[PDB]
């Protein structure tokens, strides 16, 4: 019985192999066939590539002991080398060109999920090239989605050295007949098997990937597409900004580039962008995605003055200010979508760019009051009923695990009624008490919530609903600016508070604004459709965001 | 008697003021005297101008309104404007060209010092440009040394109207006999004066000085060069990093750009760095200033294992990962300059350069053991007295403000006997129980290493010198490598332990290594000469790190 898997990375989890470039550059320069690959490996357990896999060399010291035996192989073949010739210059191109092979991690991936132990183990070098960040990046996403990652040139052992599989057993505290074992080079994988490891040549992906779901029992090949890479809230860098005397600010960071400040909407938390911050750290990116005030690790004074917008924005600059950022993109979901918007219109200075998923940007009525607006139209009803403190708190609060379990649920799945929440006199009346478990959510992930919103319950974030007056005013002195800085607006088909058909008129304030639309998608954009959400807020940023 | 001071911004603060690039421009054209100053202000109070200054409009909105105006001036006065022209681009370059006034602001420093509450007042827009970054930074660098920032555009008010003043009296909680007032418009300086202010018109820093210095009864022109920006810890953005189950690094971190990852010696802090970290940071870096395993916030196992080099270096790639970081620039002082040679020795890829402060790299002798190696010299004799547990912990730890105090001092304060620690029997003997303050340090600072020590003492720290052998065994395997990435060696004329003449050999393994000498410099590099460290850094960042 299995519970294992190795992969090799060259020719397994990574392609095209850096082997196979050696060849067709003999192809390409019409040379003799084998020259490129014989001058590689010249000199078998004592030579150049031997002290470079084994970490004897670097390989910047590697790149001329190479040339001396490119020379030596074709002066044995009686055959000269061209002039426009250089190692470094071919295995850039090598290294560069070697990009992830996808279904072989995704495999990996689901390996891993049934309760396997993964393992990479390579033959590979220590890289001191100019240009060595490129594959620094790629065993940086790749060795974070195994348990383990073993490196010739750091144990000082190489394949097929019959050591470095009797290590590889001992870190994987298995047994040989429990590991699978893939790798593109024949005689690297018969230690392996020869030890009484299940074995597989992987020459193309498929086959391999057919013999791996036949030996292991468990279906890879023609699988459902992936849910995107999620956040495990003990792995990840967590933030801490005092924003004044009684007011902290907490985050989570993730990558290196431009800042994008991911704002969560109610009753929310910086987890609810656990599917968006690894793909936009991937996509070059450093997200910092923020717990608000009110939630989480974040302050929650117990004011509802604190969490007018006024104070908000200015404690989100304060946080720029603090952490050394003259800018940030801001990203809003629902109340952070809200903020994003008001952010862009007091602040365009500290805003490289704007986006919001579900929450419109709709101007103040000067005409009019925000409680006589919202009288008008009676989706927002159960605003009415969070506008008395201690009510909401009250019924919010008495069971946790049934609040949020009752709430984040799919477009097909509602289970509550906030249509005349002020008659029937309160917002679970005829929801069931035990619901059952939404496809978007597992019940560890519903836990997390419970466990964050046990430090301050429910006064802070049903504040925000506490300052219409306050934010109506103070909206109604940008009511002669327009929004010019790059902006986004992202609408979900089945939002039915958040209706796509409220972002309509948008174009008169921010007239270069670019849109994004999410088909089947409810209130809950990030949790419902990552994969969607991660793709147009990537090609957005990408072209709007430098 | 005075106790608060007030600046514009344009033309005080920052020069060449924007008001005169206007006139300048008309010079440069050959066009009408005051056509585009004219322009600018023109409709008064009612004027596109003032809604732009009270934030009723944002300056990409005023841009075309302003256009309009210098159509409307040169019909009046019967001439035509160029083909070639653009208010966009006048202003852009006006923006640009607009720097900090230094003196201006080291007087505004220095007020603040010697009790001051001091505030920025300038008539101010709503920066929605393509290129509002730059000004973006020039705000976040100055506001940041002063009390309050009071911007027309965000206060709907604007000078010279008198209730922008009777606002910032209000700000200031203090009576106009109490302000002094800095404007380079006499106008906008009139309300102050009339209010009961004390003012001063800006025409040419050094007399608006001379009148400043002469109010005040502060020295502030001619005054000695003042120290780089430190660090208030309780302003800092504070970063947590678990690295395994046991162990979790804490970070400072300030800026954005390519990531500089700051490395302490012993018995030090992240806050050994606290003059380099805004300087570089306001240079464009984004600053990791760390707390190494067992100081500070950072975890401090018991274990002696747990301080090899091998897993300080191992866990300091692992924070890379969970960070999301390919790669950081690694800085290293004293035992933070060892584990930073060995992070571009064992893992180049995630280097992308590495800089030392005393520290040389001199590599493992493998015919003589490292215990023999330190015997051959007698001011590494401090180190066998580190070797026994326990033993300079409880004389470290005994009085730890008598433990800084003795220790953090300049070149010609000596107040310790490190040879024949070993015969004396003690690191303390002939030392004062109360030693005098160094002028390195205040008070303040030293109470900072006392509290940041009290958490978890000197084991972790001493650990750091308990693993030789392992080191040693460790380092070993690199003898046959090179540092080829970009290096830096800074050595300090006064360290009488790693002393300049211990990194002479150094270009035998690092060829293409940089260069740096500190002149009438201790040890504590950071702390006894900061502007020429973060001189030597900078210059070098910008050349070698991108
Ligand atoms: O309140 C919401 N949005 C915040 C701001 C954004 O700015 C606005 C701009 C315009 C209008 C309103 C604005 O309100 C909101 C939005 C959509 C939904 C929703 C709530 N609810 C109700 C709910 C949620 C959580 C707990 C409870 Cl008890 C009840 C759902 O369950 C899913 S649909
Ligand atoms: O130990 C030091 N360096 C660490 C590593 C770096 O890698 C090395 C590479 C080569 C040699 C040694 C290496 O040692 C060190 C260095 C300089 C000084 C110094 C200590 N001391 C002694 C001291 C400090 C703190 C507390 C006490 Cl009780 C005593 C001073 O007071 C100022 S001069």
């Amino acid at each position: 019985t299995l519970r294992a898997a190795v992969f090799d990375l060259d020719g397994v989890l990574a392609l095209p192999a850096v082997f196979g470039v050696l060849g067709r550059t003999e192809e390409a320069l019409a040379l003799p066939r084998g020259l490129l690959n014989d001058a590689f490996q010249k000199g078998g357990p004592e030579g150049a590539t031997t002290r470079l896999m084994k970490g004897e060399i670097t390989l910047s010291q590697w790149i001329p002991l190479m040339e001396e035996n490119c020379r030596k192989c074709s002066e044995t073949a009686k055959v000269c080398l061209p002039k426009n010739f250089s190692i470094k210059e071919i295995f850039d191109k090598a290294i560069s060109a070697r990009k992830i092979n996808r279904p072989m991690l995704q495999a990996a991936l689901m390996l891993r999920k049934k309760g396997f132990t993964t393992a990479i183990l390579t033959n590979t070098w220590l890289d001191d090239r100019a240009e060595r960040d490129g594959l620094a990046q790629l065993m940086c996403e790749l060795k974070m989605h195994f348990d383990f990652l073993i490196e010739s040139c750091q144990v000082g052992m190489v394949k097929p050295e019959p050591q470095i599989y009797k290590f590889l057993l001992d870190t994987l505290k298995a047994s040989p007949s429990e590991v699978v074992f893939l790798d593109d080079i024949g005689a690297n994988l018969k230690p392996a098997r020869d030890l009484g490891m299940v074995t597989i040549l992987v020459q193309d992906t498929d086959t391999a990937l057919k013999e791996l779901e036949k030996v292991t029992g468990i279906q890879l090949l023609n699988t459902p597409a992936p849910l995107p890479t999620s956040c495990n809230p003990s792995d990840m860098s967590h933030g801490y900004v005092t924003v004044k005397p009684r007011v902290r600010l907490h985050f989570v960071e993730l990558g290196s580039g431009p800042a994008v400040c991911l704002c969560h909407g109610f009753p929310e938390s910086w987890y609810s962008w656990r599917y968006q911050i690894p793909a936009l750290a991937q996509a070059g990116y450093r997200v910092l995605a923020m717990d608000m005030k009110g939630y989480g690790e974040s302050s929650a004074p117990p004011e509802i003055e604190e969490y007018c917008m006024e104070v908000l924005c200015k404690e989100m600059v304060t946080f720029l200010d603090k952490l050394g950022l003259s800018q940030a993109v801001f990203i809003g979901h629902d109340w952070g979508g809200m903020l994003v918007w008001y952010m862009a219109l007091f602040y365009p200075e500290r805003v490289r760019a704007v986006a919001s998923l579900n929450t419109p940007f709709i101007p103040a009525n000067p005409n009019m009051s925000p409680l006589e607006s919202i009288k008008a139209n009676p989706v927002f009803d159960y605003q009415l009923y969070f506008q008395e403190p201690g009510v909401a708190e009250a019924e919010l609060e008495q069971n946790l695990s049934r609040t949020f379990k009752s709430l984040f649920r799919a477009s097909d799945e509602s289970v509550l009624s906030m249509h005349k929440v002020c008659e029937a006199g309160g917002l679970f009346v005829n929801s069931p008490e035990e619901p059952s478990l939404s496809r978007m959510v597992t019940e560890e992930e519903i836990q997390f919530y419970v466990q964050q919103f046990k430090k301050s319950g429910f006064r802070g974030p049903l504040n925000w609903y506490r300052n219409m007056e306050r934010n109506w005013k103070w909206a109604c002195k940008s009511l002669g600016r327009k929004i010019l800085i790059p902006a986004l607006m992202v609408t979900a088909e089945k939002d039915f508070v958040l209706v796509p058909q409220m972002s309509q008129h948008m174009e008169d304030w921010i007239p270069h604004l670019k849109r994004g639309h999410i088909e089947d998608c409810g209130h809950w954009t990030q949790m419902d459709k990552p994969t969607e959400v991660n793709q147009i807020l990537i090609k957005w940023l990408d072209s709007d965001a430098r």
